[PDB]
């Protein structure tokens, strides 16, 4: 069982497309509060998500509330200033994959509770641009469910 | 060196997503018209595209024409419908990959130009609902990329 964890997401169908991926892939995911749209907001759902969708999905008041409902085993963080390729770490059950907004990444209060190797990456060749975030998540969470060995999806 | 193919792609920020993805990995872009949608479109540059990164994208009137000009090696395509995960095939230089529509995926006079074993899927739970398709495209890109040791990514 893994876990997605969005730090403030901002911009809606990224949430919208994650939701979505979630759903595909039966990760649960975490928001941490405050997000830069309402759940009302007609963007979030321009994706056609179904009502089963949002019942893999917790809110959280913020950071520290997430650690104390949750306890993460292990956190991993994607940032561009981190250290192992996403796909040089071994994922394992109960790992939980944060992800900053599309704008700033992640806080160094937050970036500063983690250890360097759980500071990941995405390879990039010289002089890139911002990925969208929910490719980002993407590739991550495939990345992981593949080194399980995908549980949890149709053999056939 | 590889290379992304979009059949008539529909949705203008998923183009826009895409070309971002070949601008981080070093792929090249090729679309097969028609688009729905014109370049002018201001939904395809929200993305905040730089000029350098449209000269990684060529147009092609039509599937053969695409063929005439490219002469593929090996085209691999991505359809719900296809046998090998995306990970369980050995990509390798000049592979091209290839994706339908957002809504559709591809037509049937394409899909039965390839062998079986060149007709990829990406896991998924059973019950999935439709993947996004830049999100699709970037967890296809990365397992390859990933599979030849992401030649020419910044190793710092």
């Amino acid at each position: 069982m893994l876990n997605i964890v969005l730090y403030e997401p901002e911009i809606p169908p990224n949430t919208g497309n994650i939701i979505r991926l979630c759903a595909n892939t039966g990760f649960r995911l975490h928001i941490i509060e405050p997000m830069g749209f309402a759940w009302d907001d007609k963007r979030l759902r321009r994706a056609g998500l179904d009502y089963h969708e949002f019942t893999a999905v917790t809110r959280h008041h913020d950071y520290r509330a997430f650690l104390e409902a949750e306890n993460p085993q292990r956190l991993f963080a994607l940032t561009t200033k981190g250290t192992p390729a996403h796909s040089a770490v071994s994922y394992q059950d109960g790992d939980y994959l944060m992800f900053g907004p599309e704008t700033r990444g992640l806080p160094a209060s937050i970036l500063d509770a983690l250890p360097a190797e759980q500071k990941i990456r995405i390879p990039m060749v010289p002089d890139s641009r911002s990925m969208n975030l929910s490719n980002a998540v993407s590739v991550v969470v495939y990345e992981a469910w593949r080194q399980l060995g995908y549980p949890g999806a149709v053999l056939r």
